[PDB]
């Protein structure tokens, strides 16, 4: 019996839902994966350290879960502190810190290699910054290096209740300046609302470009700005016409929705999928720590997570290394860490939103860049 | 047939759209109400009676 | 978070010290949950955090309405990342209402105008 503890946040069904298909796919006769639940609020430093110090104090192998802005830098400490290796599908941490694997790939090289692909020169970039201020920068530094002009225009601060007020004001400056082309880079329930609000003054027409960066473009709601000939581009870390991800599909679309939530639906957000491919690289870490005969197991208790002084136990770099030289085939695509447990050699598809729907017009590799996939009038 | 106008844009700012039904406020307002287009219907219920 | 739990264990009745960007949430966190008052020099929390007193003033509106003084359309904001980017952000929302230019570098075309925004050793270097 392997003890791990999952924290999951408070309205993450068809993650956890994925958790549990993850966990009944890679389930094995060699040793048995035991998943400690906490369902907490991610932004509250107070419950991640609570419920971090739980699992530890349980005496825990591994920590899968999720975090937030706000609590991101308890997570990195405290597991940089006592040796105890992370798991997620979150975004990545603005730096190399140790014993955190995020399962996301990195998402900002794709998103300039896409500004370049179109050529443009000037443009908006809306965001939130929940996830993080990295690509901001990038962008930023992309906008001072290729002489860009671009209106960085912040809609996290907004209040939720009077924000169509605040919308159809910043609307009016976007298009005072002329504004065309704007990048969303936000939270898919903030993309939806910003396209909401688009489509409601008619900026989803003709002239008008949009990049939604994130990792998926066809998770969110697409048919409402489907016919109204904007271009709409976007990122798909999930391709759908992976073997693979048919067959997880097939059986996905047909699991019970009274048992698991938002489970019977034919497409799935990224981050279940990376929670999946999660439970498939922990699996897959601890058989590569029983292959090569390395004993991990726990002598004593671990005590209290803040006892002082902090001395780490010593099996955990062995598991973290564990964790990071697993390279493996999920939903994801290829999934391979490099040593500070960022996404390597992956692939992100690039989406363009035609007539008929979504299409892929090309990829963005990790070392190759961006490449591309290769009714008419009479004439007098 | 609102939802198709809103999105292809002819609910902007030199339009006219005129709903003939007994209820105007019966329906959503709020989509079409922002575009920018005059749109006229009519009420045989009176809320300020 | 051990230095504050010792505190707490010793029961003071008010804590003062410093936080960095790192850390603020930790302290913003544990104050607000046990109502334990927490006294610092360092920078205003982003936020309406309670049981937190902010000894530093806010720069923002110093800053921007001196922008607007010299009458400055275009200009460079030097910036650390290792103390935060929060003026940043606010010239930036700043920026479209009152028609400015931003070249914004992270220190952590022409341009004569600049904005340094960092630690006096840093602004020093
Ligand atoms: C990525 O890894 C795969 C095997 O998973 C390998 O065949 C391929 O050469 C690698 N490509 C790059 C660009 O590193």
């Amino acid at each position: 019996s392997i003890q791990i503890g999952g924290l999951f946040p408070r309205g993450a069904d068809q993650e956890y839902s994925a958790f549990r298909v993850g966990m009944v796919q890679f389930s094995t006769s060699e040793f048995r994966l035991t998943p400690h639940i906490d369902n907490l609020e991610v932004a509250n430093s107070f419950a991640v350290t609570n419920a971090f110090c739980s699992q530890f104090s349980r005496g825990v192998y591994a920590i899968f879960g999720f975090y937030d802005k706000k609590s991101v830098n308890t997570i990195t400490s405290f597991c940089g502190t006592l040796h105890v290796s992370f798991i997620t599908p979150s975004f990545p941490t603005d730096g190399t810190h140790p014993f955190v694997i995020q399962m996301r790939p990195d998402l900002k090289g794709a998103l300039l290699s896409l500004i370049e692909y179109y050529q443009w020169d000037k443009f908006a970039y809306l965001y939130d910054s929940d996830r993080g201020l990295s690509t901001l920068q990038a962008v930023l530094d992309s906008a001072a290096e290729k002489k860009w002009q671009v209106t960085a225009i912040n809609v996290g601060n907004i209040n939720n209740d009077k924000k169509d007020e605040t919308y159809r004001s910043l609307f009016q400056d976007l298009e005072l300046k002329k504004e065309r082309r704007v990048i969303l880079d936000c939270e898919r329930d903030k993309v939806n609302d910003i396209v909401d609000q688009v489509i409601t003054i008619g900026k989803h027409v003709k002239g008008y470009h949009y990049i939604i960066a994130n990792l998926g473009f066809t998770d969110g709601d697409l048919l409402k700005i489907q016919f109204g000939g904007a271009e709409v581009s976007g990122f798909q870390i999930v391709d759908y016409d992976d073997s693979l991800v048919s067959k997880f599909i097939e059986r996905w679309s047909t699991l019970e929705e009274k048992e698991y939530p938002g489970a019977h639906t034919a497409t799935i957000k990224y981050t279940s999928a990376l929670t999946y491919d999660a439970v498939q690289v922990m699996t897959e870490a601890f058989r590569n720590l029983r292959k090569q005969r390395i004993e991990i197991s726990r002598r004593g208790n671990a005590g209290d997570c803040l006892a002082n002084p902090a001395v780490p136990w010593g099996q955990g770099v062995e598991i973290e290394r564990a964790l990071k030289q697993v390279q493996v085939e999920g939903l994801s695509g290829n999934i391979k860490f490099d040593q500070n447990g960022k996404r390597i050699n992956y692939t992100i598809n690039i989406m363009e939103l035609k007539t008929n729907g979504p299409r892929k017009i090309g990829y963005w590799s990790e070392v190759d860049k961006m490449v591309v996939t290769l009714l008419e009038q009479k004439t007098v």
